[PDB]
């Protein structure tokens, strides 16, 4: 069990400070390329490329990194009702073929009705998950070379088929997350890896056992991954110091309110698990803060729960990819990806 | 009036012979890259990247060519009902930003109900054009930074907006074609360049004057482009010889039937305008066959009709991009693209 | 015994015709890149990059192709007296490290006193080979991590050492050729592969047995390679036709004189071994002309002599790399290179 | 007078700490590429690529960065007696042509007899400068398309000529430095820019006026550049703190000895000019330490002396290129390079 270390492409903006354009860094192809090549050479298994109206399209970003990376994988978001499962399967096959089998998919059920309404989607909190199950069903079948005639509540295709096969078999891996029971069931029945948030190890445990169980109910077993922000430094004080530094430009009310929300600094919801990174939405909710060993221990503790993937992030993303790769990778049993050999002609 | 010369990326397959896997050439990223960099260095304005279930997704292909080209533009297809105009506007903005303003869009109203039904689209020959007009309306507004509330027969978005602006102003150029009166009207009212097929100069003339007129009816004037396959050689015999060579593996019945279809070789529907390339669908319908001067004359004759863009192609596409660029470009007034300077940081 | 197929980078110019600027093609980085990536993807083991005042520096050309190729090797020329063996060893180590072990070296003893005098070298036909042996001696030792104190007739270094080791062990392969007895002895004692010209199989045989023998005299066995130009077509007539076409712009006197030089068309010194490509210096002396099978047979016949490498070429070099890779590779047992995995960090 | 900002490629090693392999970072093509593309996108005019047995060859490194950068220039070292001026002119022309005019040359007269003896050079402290003048003379003439017959004390070529011209006119810029009167005279008579070390502004002044004067004595005027290491932070304390941090792993004796060497911390030889970076050889001798304004002021003060180029560096080099580009560039009048347009075909 070697850990698959993932990084993140900040397609909605990057910088040294949370909640401010101060110290921010413009994100263009050039900068995105720097991060991707950094992850590619440092041994990261892949990078998560976010979705949302607030990000540049993840699929195109991923594709524009193909000729400039050789072994890094791209975990791009799949958005159900927003697009036709047939078209998404076709794009999936193309991303996989052009990158020579380095595509990964992460289904994301929309949760912002206003965003969804902007795309032409109008489904209640339930229908959104119903359409997601139907979409995922069709998608997966298409990637398995099947011709699909499907007429469900939300999805309706007739004689849908992909004329080009993907490289990876049966099909490119599919990740999905969510704590709602409905989300856990969708994963437990169709995805390959259930991606959970970074909660204290005990709560993480509970959730895995729940999905592991739901998974079993279908005669299936899935993998697990955790999303964590990382602020690793040489010592624990520099680490915590870097944490305070990160949110130093946040609104005084925000900071004040957070302390009130955490009534039992108040941000450390567990030893070296700081919720200060979640005071602004757009990234991870928690962050492992500490020195190499402490961070590597918290990580190993999660791995011991059955988690083989760790989608990490840091500010700024170019510099911190190096920080983590140099202070953390050496203390862990990191799985090192290989450059796929050219497909025969 | 310098002519904008375009090439084609054969995303559905390439080779030395029509209608056979004999002499064919596998099309992967590597090969697609060869062609794109060849067009980029030879001075082509851009390359058309086809759409259809038979092609690999044009958008991802285009994106994967960004870091490997510097001035070449990508004319990718826009497919209405198949996708949400909001999502397509968002991808359009991202392709334009990542490539630094080198994105071009070519609207394609689907015509194969079976393909469409495979994607989840079920619209008659009319509704297809109605949904196209509504889609194009919304798309264009989105790229102009507008928030769009739209409820038409087919399109329905509420509060749709792009958070990232495209580079090109007002928005990335939009091409569209079609001889049906309904298609000509759509172009005449929303697109920037009307792309016509390569018909004898007289019929091409007529069509341009029709759209030019329809365009005027809206207090608008549009540009014109023509799609032509090219078989230029040092002499006219090598040219015609290369033409015969191209379709030498076609089915005997096909060849026989074509001659019967052309009752007034029979393929030369006009001096040096050979319809032999249209005996198999997937590419251009006609081809300018002849030596440099003859081809350059036929081309100039079309330019004299008001056509400033020429989307060309040849088999194989890598070698023929060089053929055309070396035997033809020197005899024409080719517009040479520039490498956009980096956007300020 | 899989055959290692090599191509050639035309760093002194390329085109469709010999002895004329007519049909020529400007050679810049872009074009050189096209050829290198074409060889890289088509399965060629590597490319020979020529030396001489008439070529752009092979080492820099090779280096500028590193980020744009992944498995292709670069066989660059090593020029003795022109440069310090210490500096050449240091550059050798750097080319090998930056390309991740894809450097190959081909020693070339200068033969043009005027070129040599232009570089500051003034050695008779003998001293040139004496300095070559001394240079090669030092070079090889340096690449084996040795500190070298050497004082010979021509070479004199004291405490020379490379602080960086090459990737390949013992050191990057070293090729050398030449029919003179002195050259055969140098190879037979220091190089890894003796590169011979394409002479009729019988004369090729004789030469190999001579060097194989000289090699044995040192308790060494070396490999063998042959330099051949290739004009392979679908049929033998197109092949011979392409051959005539190639030299159609040569001076009438040249052609006339060649026929006189071959007294026993006159160019075919052996079945399908045409000396027409040697009527202008700068490339290979002979060319295998014929269809796939005939060419593949002539090639296999050479392989049967103990030749495992074939440095090929064709005009133009981009198009013909494809010609050979598609019409010839399928008929042979071609060794397919691998993408080296990243060195550990 | 916009300032040309240069960075440095650490081809002999990079890291977070001076004088230790602790916190060091392996330097390969991948990492070198990261830095070069970072400088290229951040607006740096170019990067200095060091020379010496302790570095990987600068010319090959520079060349391997051509396809991965678009406007950045490469200032590579020229080493006189080590190589033939004819060969160096030929490589110079090739680097300039392949990169499309982005080559810069920095003559370096060797000073380590043991290094020189390792390369085959045995010249006293004088002859080294005599051979440098002769080498530079020939080099420059060769790049101006001249055929050179030269017979001096050390250099001897007959009928030396470059068959390929460089892109830049008259020839690629030539930098040179040195405080010895002999070095100042060589610059004052042949180079385009005299590169001086970062000494207190008053001593820098004096030196410029000396060379400016020597330059005038030849009816010539040259440009000036300064080599400075930079540790810019948000505040002056973080800056000085980062400085102390940098040399925290240095040998206790070294630190102790330095304090003794500076008898009048002791390292601050002038306000915000820290000599702590010179306690280990291999990089710059001094460093501007301070916040944005303080650093930008020290820099402007140097510019006011007639210095238009600033070759900067920082540890680590990838992260600090960003540090300087983000905290410093905004406070200065930085000259922004352009992407050269493709040469006509």
């Amino acid at each position: 069990m070697s850990l698959n270390m993932f990084w993140f492409l900040p397609t909605h903006g990057d910088g040294h400070y949370l909640g401010t354009e101060e110290g921010s860094r413009p994100v263009d192809h050039g900068y995105l390329q720097q991060i991707a090549q950094a992850a590619d050479r440092l041994g990261y298994t892949g990078v998560l490329i976010p979705t949302g109206r607030s990000c540049e399209d993840a699929w195109l970003v991923a594709a524009s990194m193909i000729p400039v990376t050789q072994r890094l994988k791209f975990l791009v978001a799949l958005r159900p009702s927003v697009t036709s499962p047939t078209v998404a399967a076709r794009q999936a096959a193309t991303l996989d073929r052009l990158s020579n089998g380095r595509a990964l998919f992460n289904l994301v059920t929309g949760s912002d009705p206003q965003e969804l309404a902007g795309d032409g989607v109008f489904l209640d909190h339930s229908e959104r998950y119903e359409a997601s199950a139907e979409f995922t069903q069709v998608w997966r079948r298409l990637l398995q070379r099947e011709t699909v005639d499907f007429n469900g509540k939300h999805i309706h295709v007739r004689g849908a088929k992909l004329l080009f096969p993907a490289i990876q078999q049966p099909y490119p891996p599919l990740y999905f997350g969510g704590s709602s029971d409905v989300a856990q069931e969708l994963a437990a029945e169709q995805v390959d890896l259930y991606l959970t948030w970074g909660e204290p190890p005990e709560l993480v445990k509970e959730k895995i056992e729940q999905v592991r169980a739901k998974a079993a109910a279908h005669g299936r077993k899935i993998r697990f991954g955790i999303r964590l922000h990382v602020i690793v430094r040489e010592t624990n004080d520099e680490a915590w110091q870097a944490a305070e530094r990160l949110i130093s430009h946040l609104d005084d009310e925000t900071i004040a309110k957070a302390q009130a929300a955490f009534a039992r600094d108040n941000l450390e919801i567990s030893p070296n698990l700081w919720a200060g990174v979640g005071l602004v939405r757009g990234g991870a909710g928690t962050a492992l803060v500490g020195d190499g060993p402490t961070v590597a221990a918290r990580i190993n503790e999660y791995a011991a729960l059955g988690i083989d993937s760790f989608v990490l992030s840091g500010y700024p993303h170019l510099e911190e990819a190096y920080r983590v790769g140099e202070l953390l990778f050496p203390l862990l049993d990191v799985a090192i990806p290989e450059i796929p050999q050219p497909q025969p002609l």
